[PDB]
């Protein structure tokens, strides 16, 4: 690791938060980030995600 940095921690203040919607464009991956509960949401699966800052990825936030 070290020299590969691929996906970093991402700070929602380089997000786009789009009122007619209500939730932070992330286009860092390509989610929603919900500004309520903290949660990336899947546009795609409509899933909820978290950043794991060790596993370097987003798991499903409904813990199931």
């Amino acid at each position: 690791g070290a020299m590969g940095t691929k996906y970093a921690v991402p700070d929602t203040s380089t997000y786009q938060y789009d009122e007619s919607s209500g939730y932070y464009y992330d286009p860092t991956t390509g989610l929603y980030y919900d500004p309520n509960s903290q949660y990336y949401y899947n546009s795609l699966t409509q899933q909820y995600l978290y950043w794991d800052g060790e596993k370097e990825t987003y798991v499903p936030a409904a813990e199931s």
